[PDB]
DNA sequence: GTTCGATGTC
DNA sequence: GACATCGAAC
């Protein structure tokens, strides 16, 4: 894993330190971001770095190198800056997930950070330790996935940067070369409050930073590119979430273990559908992409809205709204499913059409850029209907 | 129950 | 680029 020069640059471009302040490089190997502060800022500094691998440890002597898990490491002085690119990834079983460690360890971080949800992930982690690490008024400067803006998973981290200080975060987007990650810089500083939002430009020079918002009063909610378009049509009508409880589908293993599933067709059997049987407007009830088959009639026995025919809506096609009535009622193994509250009246057809419209895939493609492949719910509960498609009693 | 991906594979 | 994970995680 490297970090583009022009990257290095813009995120150097945005650190301070006071004359002889501690800078910090996390997860260092052979310590690029000491090595661009030092020749822009010159040598009148502490350069340390961290680093867990001794055949990556590689600073010049300039520098002190600690081999040490970051994560779980308590030097005796706090710092002035940190600086870098956090490793990044989720701790879980190998067949499934990129980080292994021993149950034990991961039992370590997640004592350590308040901020660990969910499955969570390693940047997460490092950016809780790194802000810990501060001084009163110190700086961080790091790069990550943009998928803290919006995930669930980074409730917390996102509420704790709000209350601990004041943020700026700068989209980069597809900017690794080889790695599929969409990506901003965070400039946090341990003091104040707030969140700036920015996007950028890359030329030849390098990225130049472009303000898109402020939020003075940001308290960690969802991180948008918001507009005045996007404003004027989420008001335009009642939020999505308003109109229908949104649930899931059952997930493979519950459908594989289940005694009435098959691996192969036969009669009174239909296909337990995926995000490949869901286009705009329609559902292919043919095609198997699951392996999976079952009576159409046993499908409740999973979920019980399976019997309905209700809405379906993508959820890994990318940021953009695909919507489809499932008149048949199908055993799913994918998507969110729509079911209308009480009092709830629609049109089903005009809703669908509404939600594959172009102008709802400028509407979150404005709000929600690239920052995670998919459409969650925290997105589609927002999504806005006029009373014309959807009313409430 | 449902989340997430330095995504996985074409 | 197309076209989406799918199951261990909680
Ligand atoms: N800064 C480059 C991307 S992160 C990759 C580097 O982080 C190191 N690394 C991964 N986990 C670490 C940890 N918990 N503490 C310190 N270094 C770590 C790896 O050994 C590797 O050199």
């Amino acid at each position: 894993v490297e970090t583009p020069p022009e990257v290095v640059d813009f995120m150097v471009s945005l650190a301070e330190a006071p004359r002889g302040g501690r800078v910090l490089e996390p997860a260092c190997a052979h310590g690029p971001f000491l090595r661009a502060f030092r020749e822009a800022h010159g040598t009148a500094y502490r350069f340390v770095g961290v680093e867990i691998d001794p055949k990556a440890l590689d600073l010049p002597p300039w520098a002190e190198g600690i081999l040490a898990d970051f994560l779980l490491w308590e030097p005796g002085e706090a710092f002035d800056l940190i600086l870098g690119n956090p490793p990044y990834g989720i701790v879980g079983e190998a067949s499934k997930y990129p980080i292994h460690v021993f149950k034990a360890v991961k039992d370590l971080y997640k004592k350590a950070f308040s901020t660990w949800k969910g499955k969570y992930n390693l940047y997460g982690a490092f950016l809780e330790k790194a802000v810990r690490l501060l001084k009163p008024g110190g700086v961080l400067v790091f790069v990550v996935p943009a998928t803290w803006l919006v995930l669930e998973d980074f409730a917390l981290l996102r509420e704790f940067l709000a209350r601990e200080g004041k943020t700026s975060v700068y989209y980069l987007g597809e900017v690794f070369p080889q790695k599929k990650v969409s990506a901003v810089v965070i400039r946090f500083q341990k003091s104040g409050k707030g969140l700036s939002l920015w996007d950028t430009q890359e030329s030849e020079s390098g990225f130049t930073p472009i303000l898109w918002a402020e939020y003075p009063h940001w308290e960690g909610e969802i991180i948008r590119f918001e507009t005045e378009e996007t404003r004027k049509l989420e008001i335009s009508g009642m939020p999505l979430g308003d109109l229908f409880h949104i649930r899931f589908a059952a997930r493979s293993p519950e459908f594989k273990k289940h005694p009435a599933v098959r691996k192969e067709p036969g009669p009174g059997l239909v296909p337990v559908l995926t995000g490949r049987n869901l286009k705009p407007g329609w559902v292919d009830y043919e095609k198997n992409h699951s392996g999976l088959w079952m009576p159409k009639e046993r499908a409740k026995e999973l979920r019980d809205f399976y019997a309905t025919p209700h809405l379906v809506v993508a959820h890994t096609k990318g940021t953009r709204v695909v919507a489809a009535w499932d008149e048949r009622a199908y055993p799913w193994r994918e998507e969110f499913h729509l079911l209308p509250k009480e009092g709830v009246r629609l049109d089903p057809s005009s809703l669908v059409q509404w939600l594959n419209s172009e102008a709802m895939q400028k509407h979150v493609r404005t709000l929600y850029r690239d920052f995670v492949p998919h459409l969650t719910l925290r997105m589609l509960e927002r999504l806005p209907v006029r009373r014309e498609y959807g009313f409430h009693t």
